[PDB]
């Protein structure tokens, strides 16, 4: 199980780049793309995940886009400089200057002190990639997905692989603490999630652009979303 996690990990990916808003938001907007890829291939090789009906893999992958984006986020983040700066990519290292000519400086920090988190845990590789795909099943649909069962027994599994790679004391607050990351994660996925979506529905006044593949992905999520829809699981 785990060992195919470590070898299915993403590649590298640039973001491509006056440090206005909009320009920061723009390309912020493209690495996400393109970071969407990375997303779909890694997803796509998945033990349980590519059992799955393609319609429900998809559809798993949509709602969890933002979710599965910040906590590689942190990954980068913590790895590369300690979880000093937001490592978006090789070539867009934000600090707090970045932040605050982002536009997104609060939303920016609360994903800093996520990173943070990491450090304090000493989060192993074991234990990320096994969130990072809790992550990827971490919202459905409220009336479910085509096959609610099996997509229901590999999430179980998968929750039981953590555990197992977490003294038994030491272990279950390891395990209790990991979980409850995740859920602090969607609490502030939520929140980047309106920002998106408020800057996607204002985005010609406001001169934000979103690439193409993921305004097909923010158009669909949004209803669902804003409606209250998209089930989001929490462990706590
Ligand atoms: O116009 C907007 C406003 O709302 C957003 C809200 C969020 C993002 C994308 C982020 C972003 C920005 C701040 C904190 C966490 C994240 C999620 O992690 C990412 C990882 C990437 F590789 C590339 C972009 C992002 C983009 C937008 N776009």
């Amino acid at each position: 199980p785990v060992m195919v996690l470590e070898n299915i990990e993403p590649e590298i990916v640039y973001a491509g780049y006056p440090d206005t808003a909009e320009n920061l938001l723009s390309t912020l907007n493209r690495l996400a793309g393109k970071q969407m890829i990375q997303v779909v291939k890694w997803a796509k090789v998945l033990p349980g995940f590519k059992n799955l009906p393609l319609e429900d893999q998809i559809t798993l992958i949509q709602y969890s886009w933002m979710s599965l984006s910040s906590f590689a986020l942190s990954w980068r983040s913590y790895k590369h400089t300690n979880s000093q700066f937001l490592y978006f990519a090789p070539d867009l290292v934000f600090n707090e200057e970045k932040m605050h000519q982002s536009a997104m400086y609060e939303l920016c920090q609360g994903m800093h002190q996520i990173s943070l988190q990491f450090v304090r845990l000493q989060l192993t590789f074991e234990e990320y990639t096994i969130m990072k795909v809790l992550l990827l099943l971490s919202t459905i649909p409220k009336d479910g997905l085509k096959s609610q069962a099996a997509f229901e027994e590999m999430r179980t599994n998968y929750i039981k692989e953590l555990r197992k790679m977490v003294n038994s004391g030491q272990s279950w607050q390891r395990f209790y603490q990991l979980t409850k990351l995740l859920d602090s994660m969607h609490d502030l996925v939520s929140d980047l999630l309106e920002f998106c979506f408020y800057t996607f529905r204002e985005s010609h006044a406001l001169k934000v652009e979103f690439p193409a593949m993921l305004v097909e992905i923010i158009s669909d999520q949004l209803p669902k979303v804003e409606s209250g829809n998209a089930k989001p699981l929490y462990f706590h």
